[PDB]
């Protein structure tokens, strides 16, 4: 269901490292599309700091006028979740968007990964 | 559900601005694939504008012999809706094909967007 | 449901070309990735020629040992099915693939389309 | 439902040719995404050799350090599956990316094909 990918964006949003990270299985993967192939894999325990970094990221942006807004996940039966995402400046500009996929597997992530329509470094 | 989808279309393709807005959230956004970016973001209160200038440039388009075909939204669960449009000419050529974006939530829009195969300025 | 889209298939693939054009809704349409856009529409009273020339194209290709095969319907709710269309040589090889949308009203096809892989003429 | 895609997925990821190969339907096909069009198209009896010789492949790519993980399939009502595939090298490094679509019918697959990222030879 939903109830854990609602957890991981409220809890990383907010910088509960602890909280986010637990909603991964110990053998989840999150996907990020940076490094030297089709994205980077993170680890349950890479992914506390990945958040951190992430949010340091993401101050980085709003002082920028841009930032990005997350749209409740659609689910596709029990185990799939997809979510939008658009990156906006505050002009009313898209400058981004995609879709962030969460494959679950009892009650915990497995897979998050994402689409992304400009292949920002 | 669809229901809000549909009441959009109807009372957008007639000029009922009031209700045509009142589908949106009041944080609900209307993304058009125009401008500096991957689009431009319209809030609910520059939606009624919006509705009217597309109102205008459908009058134009059908005077060369030219129009949007809109088909009913394919809901996936009742937060997401997907719309098919295409765009004919009266001789029975597709210029162009798309897919418009709802998201919802608590039964208002929270996001239409579009996809489209031609990116038309 | 995916009866209508059976009994099309059923019928044109056939000759009874009077079954399958009373497949669609009066005001359906098929589109065919052919002409100068992106695909040319035919309205109900143009499907019958159309699948006879289909037919007689249908033939040419056998005779030249490629075949098309289409797979049953998967239904997205009631009014959305999707058919996956892959065209091999008798030698095993895939030489296009794409998907046929069929959007519903009512238990008609109000439309019909293609995605194809590789644009043939 | 999944179990003959899970069936599938265990018994060849074994070796046990013989369940595998009893996952597909007599006139089932699985395409793969190799030869001088858009895939070859392997039947029932070519496809344990198939398997035989991915294994193999899959060897080989794990003693350069690279494998593939498939996620559990998403379902699609009844007769469609759908499993991600993400090839990492031990470092950590996404190298391609794809979803393995699985049509059944009558608890049977009748066609195992893939969508690819990185077009590799
Ligand atoms: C993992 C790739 C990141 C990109 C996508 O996934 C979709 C896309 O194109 O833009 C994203 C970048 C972005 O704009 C934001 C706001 C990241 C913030 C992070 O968001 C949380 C909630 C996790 C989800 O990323 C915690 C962080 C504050
Ligand atoms: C927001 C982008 C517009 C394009 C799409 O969304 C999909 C596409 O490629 O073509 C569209 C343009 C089009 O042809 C029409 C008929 C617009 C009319 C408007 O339609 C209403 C019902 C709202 C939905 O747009 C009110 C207006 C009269
Ligand atoms: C309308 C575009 C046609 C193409 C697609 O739709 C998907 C694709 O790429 O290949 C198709 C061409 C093809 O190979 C065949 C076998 C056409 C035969 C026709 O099939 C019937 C059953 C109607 C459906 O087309 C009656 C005819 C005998
Ligand atoms: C048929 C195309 C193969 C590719 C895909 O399908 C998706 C993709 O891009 O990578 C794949 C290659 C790959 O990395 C592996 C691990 C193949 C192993 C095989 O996996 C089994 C379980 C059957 C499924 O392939 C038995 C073999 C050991």
């Amino acid at each position: 269901s939903a109830e854990v990918i609602d957890r991981f964006f409220k809890s990383s949003g907010a910088g509960d490292i602890e909280t986010a990270v637990e909603c991964f299985a110990d053998d989840g993967q999150w996907i990020t599309p940076d490094g030297d192939g089709l994205g980077t894999v993170h680890t349950k325990d890479q992914i506390g700091d990945l958040i951190t970094s992430m949010n340091a990221m993401r101050e980085k942006m709003i002082a920028s006028g841009v930032d990005g807004k997350f749209e409740s996940p659609i689910m596709f039966g029990e185990n799939m979740g997809l979510v939008r995402a658009t990156v906006e400046t505050d002009d009313g500009k898209v400058v981004n968007r995609g879709v962030d996929l969460f494959i679950l597997s009892d009650g915990k992530i497995v897979l998050k990964d994402v689409y992304r329509k400009v292949k920002l470094a």
